[PDB]
């Protein structure tokens, strides 16, 4: 119903209305608009890093950016003299989290979406861009075409007051839990493995409520095969978890009951404890299970 600037019309919020649907009046096309509130200098730094990363990305499996708007909704030409900025971008029908709320995918859909996620990751990793917040809610779906696009580069960095409690732990790799300051390509790949499993089952694979429970759940199901890893872990993790990892639990195959052997075998090459053993996005795309799409 509301106008933003001289160009965007019929703004309707898409609980938390900082994300709107709007019509671009120069084309009469539906777009998405994210309002970004510039509160602190830690909020200006997060806005600017996000804007720089998203501007440089054009790929079939990445949400397109159209425009950056200033507080009044007029276009920016290239800013801590500003209370707010808007990001105008491709309107997407839904996100993978909304899809998985209605149950698991057929393997054929999970596989096709995985092939798109990996193609998106190969691209952003080639630009040395780490996403750092891969989860179903940041994977946008057009259901008619079965197109998956990676969006919400809010937490993204060029590889080179935490709000820790607002970051979901479910898609975090063992190395990210042990070494929290350092994002890597391999950390994105671990999250893609967890998202593949969730598409197959409709359930979070490792649903820990904090870092420690997340590590416990991963150790219950994923073996530590390198001595170097085992020694680091033994010196960091508490007694009850160390006890728990010599107790019997379900392996990956039993967390994915009735899923084809080929899907589980592919997944076992992504959900390796060590990133040294883990398929890169490029290696994953060239694995037989995925090369059927190439
Ligand atoms: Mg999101």
């Amino acid at each position: 119903g509301f106008d933003l600037g001289s160009r965007y019309m019929d703004l309707k919020p898409l609980g938390n209305g900082l994300v709107f649907s709007a019509v671009d009046n120069d084309c009469d096309k539906r777009v998405a608009i994210k309002k970004i509130v510039l509160t602190d200098p830690q909020s200006v730094k997060h806005a600017l890093r996000e804007i720089k990363i998203i501007r440089r990305l054009d790929h079939d499996n990445i949400v397109k950016v159209f425009e950056i708007l200033g507080p009044s909704g007029s276009q920016l030409t290239d800013l801590t003299e500003l209370n707010s900025v808007y990001i105008v971008q491709e309107y997407m029908e839904t996100d993978l989290a909304n899809v998985l709320e209605q149950g698991p995918l057929l393997e054929e859909h999970a596989r096709l979406f995985m092939y798109q996620l990996l193609r998106g990751l190969k691209y952003i990793h080639s630009a040395n861009v780490l996403h750092r917040d891969l989860k179903p809610a940041n994977l946008f779906i057009n259901t008619e075409d079965l197109v998956l696009k990676i969006g919400d580069f809010g937490l993204a960095r060029i590889m080179d007051h935490l709000s820790e409690g607002l970051v979901t732990k479910w898609y975090r790799s063992p190395r990210l839990l042990l070494s929290p300051n350092n994002y890597t390509k391999a950390i994105d790949m671990w999250a893609a493995g967890c998202i593949f499993a969730e598409m197959l089952t409709g359930k979070t694979l490792f649903a820990g409520a904090h870092e420690l429970e997340q590590m416990q759940l991963i150790l219950e199901s994923i073996p530590v095969v390198h001595e170097e890893d085992r020694q680091e872990l033994l010196s960091v993790i508490p007694v009850y978890i160390r006890n728990d990892m010599t107790e019997p639990h379900k392996p990956l195959t039993q967390l994915l009951p009735g899923i084809s052997r080929e899907a589980v075998d592919f997944l076992e090459q992504i959900l390796t404890f060590s990133p040294m053993d883990r398929l890169t996005a490029e290696e994953a795309l060239s694995h037989p299970y995925m090369s059927i799409y190439s």
